[PDB]
C-alpha cells in the first residue's frame, strides 16, 4: 500500500492506453469517490526532479498538520517515494494510490490527488503525444506545477501554449476560462540577484519574461497563474540518482525555499477544489470526465506538430515558387488576355514554354532552403501550376 | 591593451552593425595578417558560462606551455577577462584583442583568434537574428564550440540546422563540407553515471541523442563533430556574477575536465587552421571573407522563421479548409461537369449557395485551433476559393 499507481501511458506505438481499473480502485472507492476533489499535478520532461519535489509533498501530506514534516535535519529523506528503481523515461501520467482527506478552513472535507505528469520532446514524433497528456492533465487538474529547468525556454511556452489548445478542442467552450491554476516552477534558479527565489521573484521574473511576445493568451486560459523561483538543491542531489543523504547535506537555501513552497501549494486553505464549467467536481466526476476526454482523442484527431525548421523552409521554398509562378503569369496576360487576345494556338506554345523556362531560372537559381530532393519537390509544384496558368489558353 | 572586443552586434533596429576599423586595427595588422589563422569561437545564449570558460582559455594561451596554467590552487582567478561590468545581453561577435601566435607540432607559426559569439533566441522576431549571426560566426570559425546548457534540446538542434541552412545560402557549394569543425559542449552535465564526463561520455551520449531524427544532416555540414560533457562548477560559480573566489571553490570535478577539455581544444596540434573551399586562410582573408558575407545578408533577404505553434495552427486551419472546399468541388461536379452539362444559369447558384454552406457550416463546426479572429481568415479563404470554383459555371 501507498505507492504511485500508473494511471495514463503512450505505447511506442503512440497508443495512449488507460488502465480504468486501477482508476477506479483508488478514485471510485466508497469513501473518497463522493468527496469534492482537489488535483494536483506536476508536470515536465523526465529527469527534473519532479520526484524528488513530490516526496517533500509527500512528506507534508502525511505529516501534515505538526512537526518539521520537511524531517530531521540529520536524518535522511525517509518514507514514502514516487522513485522506483531503473528510471524508465515513460509519457504518461501517475497519481499517488493513497488519497488525502483533509479539512479546509471553512470546515470543508475534502479529497487530496497528487499526479505526476510527465512528457518527451524529443522529436516531432514524441512532442504530439507529450501535448496530449498534457492537454488532458491539465483539464482534470486543479493546479498544474509546469515544472521547467533553469529558466523560461521559449520551448517551455510554445510547448504549454500547443497543449493548451489541445484541450480547448475537447472542450465545450464557455465564457469561463478553461482552467483553473497554473504554476511556473523554475528549478535550479541560479539569478537570486536579478530576481529573487520564491513567489515574489517569481512573478516579477514571469512578468518580465511575458513581454516578450510581440501574446500572453497563457493568461486567457487560466484563471490564476503564479511562479516560484527554486534554487539547486546542490551537487548531492544534482548528481546522485536516487539521492539518500541527510537533509542537512541538501543546500540550505533550497530546503528553505521548499518549506515555503509545499505548503504555499498544498496548505489547506491554499487547497483549491477541481472544477469544471463552473461546477466543483468530485472524485468520481473527475474520473468520469477524465475518460471522457480520453475517448474523444482517440476518435477525432489531434494536428500533428510542424517544426519551426520544416515549417520556415517550406516558406522559403514556396515563396520562390510564388515569385516565379508570378513573373510567369504577368509575362504571360502582357499578352494573352483582355482586349489582347489575338489568337494562335501556337506561338502561345512557344512564349509559354519560352516563359516558363525563364521562371524556372527564375526559381531555381534563387538560394533556398533543404536543397535538391527538397526544393524539387517545390519545382514540380512550380510546373504544375503554371500548366494550370496555361489552360489561360481558352480562344 | 588585451581585453574582448565588440566586432559585430544586431541592435533594436535589426540592423546588423560591423565595426570595420576595429576588425582592422587588430586583424589587418602587419605581423598577423599574412599568417594563416585558427578561428575559435564559442557560440550559445546569453548566461550560459561562455566567459567563464572563453577566461580559462586565456590562462592557457597566455601561460600555454609550461605551469599549471589553471593557476594557484588557492589564489583567485586572476588575469585577462571577457567579464565586462554591468552585463548587458546583446546578439553578435566580440574577438580577444591579442591575437595569438604559436607553434604548430610541423613547425608551423600560426595566428590564434578566439571569438564569443552570442544570441538570444527570445521570439521569432531575435531568432532570425542570432541564426544570421551564428550563421556567420560559423562560416568565419575554424572550430565551432556550441556551448549548450543541460542537455541537448530539440531547440538547441533545430536552431543548429537553421544557422547552418543561412550559411550554405551565402556560400558557393563545392562538393566539400560546408564548414569545418563543430563541438557540442554540454555545461552543468549531471548524469555521469549514465555517460561520463569529457569527450569518451560526450561521443556517446550525442550518438543516442542523435538517433532520434525519425537528420543528422549535421554531418553533412562538418568535417568533424565531437562532443564534450562538462561538470557542474558548483553553486559558488553558479550563483556568484563575476566569480572572484580561490580555484579551490570550484568543484574539483569541474577543474578537473577542463583541464582536458581546453588542451583539448587549443593545444599546438589540435589547433586546426581556417580554411575556405579547401584553402588555408589567413587573418587578411578572413576579414575580407567576414566582411563578404555580410554583404550579402544586407542585400539578399533571410527566411523570417515560422514557429512550430504558428505553423501547426496554419495547418490545421488549412486541412479544414481543404476538407470542406473538398467535398464542395466533388458534389458540384456529381451534377455541373463533363457529361452531365444541362446548363441553367440559375439553379447552377442555387445548387451552389445550397452546398457553399453547407460546406461552411462544415468547416467552422471543426474543431480547431487558434480561435475566432484567427481562422476567420481562413473561412474567408475557403470562400473566396469556393468562389473560384463557382466559375466552374462556364457553358
Ligand atoms: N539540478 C537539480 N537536480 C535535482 C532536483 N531534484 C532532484 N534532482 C536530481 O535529479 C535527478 C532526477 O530526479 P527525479 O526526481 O527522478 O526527476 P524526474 O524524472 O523528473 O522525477 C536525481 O539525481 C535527483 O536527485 C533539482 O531541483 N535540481
Ligand atoms: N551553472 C553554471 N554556471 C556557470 C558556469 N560558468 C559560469 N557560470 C556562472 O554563470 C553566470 C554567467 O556566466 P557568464 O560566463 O558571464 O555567461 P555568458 O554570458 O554566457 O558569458 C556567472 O554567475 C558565472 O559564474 C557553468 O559552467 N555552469
Ligand atoms: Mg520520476
Ligand atoms: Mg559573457
Amino acid at each position: 500500500k501507498a505507492g504511485p499507481v500508473q494511471v495514463l501511458i503512450v505505447k511506442d506505438d503512440h497508443s495512449f492506453e488507460l488502465d480504468e481499473t486501477a482508476l477506479n480502485r483508488i478514485l471510485l472507492s466508497e469513501a473518497v469517490r463522493d468527496k469534492e476533489v482537489v488535483a494536483v499535478s506536476v508536470a515536465g520532461a523526465f529527469r527534473k526532479g519532479k520526484s524528488f519535489l513530490m516526496d517533500f509533498m509527500l512528506r507534508y501530506m502525511y505529516n501534515q498538520e505538526s512537526v518539521d514534516w520537511v524531517g530531521d535535519y540529520n536524518e535522511p529523506l525517509t518514507g514514502f517515494s514516487w522513485r522506483g528503481g531503473s528510471e524508465r523515461e515513460t509519457t504518461g501520467i501517475q497519481i499517488w494510490s493513497e488519497i488525502f482527506l483533509i479539512n479546509k478552513p471553512d470546515g470543508k472535507k475534502v479529497a487530496v490527488l497528487l499526479m505526476d505528469t510527465q512528457g518527451t520532446f524529443d522529436s516531432q514524433s514524441t512532442l504530439r503525444d507529450s501535448a496530449t497528456v498534457f492537454a488532458l492533465s491539465t483539464m482534470i487538474s486543479s493546479i498544474q506545477v509546469y515544472n521547467l529547468s533553469q529558466n523560461v525556454q521559449e520551448d517551455d511556452l510554445q510547448h504549454l501554449q500547443l497543449f493548451t489548445e489541445y484541450g480547448r478542442l475537447a472542450m465545450e467552450e464557455t465564457f469561463l476560462k478553461p482552467f483553473q491554476s497554473l504554476i511556473f516552477l523554475v528549478r535550479d534558479w541560479s539569478f537570486p540577484y536579478e530576481f529573487s527565489y520564491g513567489a515574489d521573484g517569481g512573478a516579477k521574473f514571469l512578468e518580465k519574461r511575458l513581454k516578450v511576445s510581440g501574446r500572453k493568451h497563457i493568461h486567457s486560459c487560466f484563471t490564476n497563474i503564479s511562479c516560484f523561483l527554486l534554487p539547486h538543491p546542490g551537487l548531492k542531489v544534482a548528481t546522485n540518482p536516487n539521492f539518500d543523504g541527510k537533509l542537512k547535506e541538501i543546500d540550505d537555501e533550497f530546503i528553505k525555499n521548499l518549506k515555503i513552497l509545499i505548503p504555499w501549494l498544498l496548505s489547506p486553505e491554499s487547497l483549491d477544489i477541481k472544477e469544471i464549467n463552473g461546477n466543483k467536481i468530485t472524485c468520481r466526476g473527475l474520473v468520469e470526465y477524465f475518460k471522457a476526454y480520453i475517448k474523444i482523442y482517440q476518435g477525432e484527431e489531434l494536428p500533428h506538430p510542424k517544426s519551426m525548421l520544416q515549417a520556415t523552409a517550406e516558406a522559403n521554398n514556396l515563396a520562390a515558387v510564388a515569385t516565379a509562378k508570378d513573373t510567369y503569369n504577368k509575362k504571360m496576360e502582357e499578352i494573352c488576355g483582355g482586349d489582347k487576345p489575338f489568337l494562335a494556338p501556337n506561338d502561345l506554345q512557344t512564349k509559354h514554354l519560352q516563359l516558363k523556362e525563364e521562371s524556372v531560372k527564375l526559381f531555381r537559381g534563387v538560394k533556398k532552403m533543404g536543397g535538391e530532393e527538397f526544393s524539387r519537390r517545390y519545382l514540380q509544384q512550380l510546373e504544375s501550376e503554371i500548366d494550370e496558368l496555361y489552360i489561360q489558353y481558352i480562344k
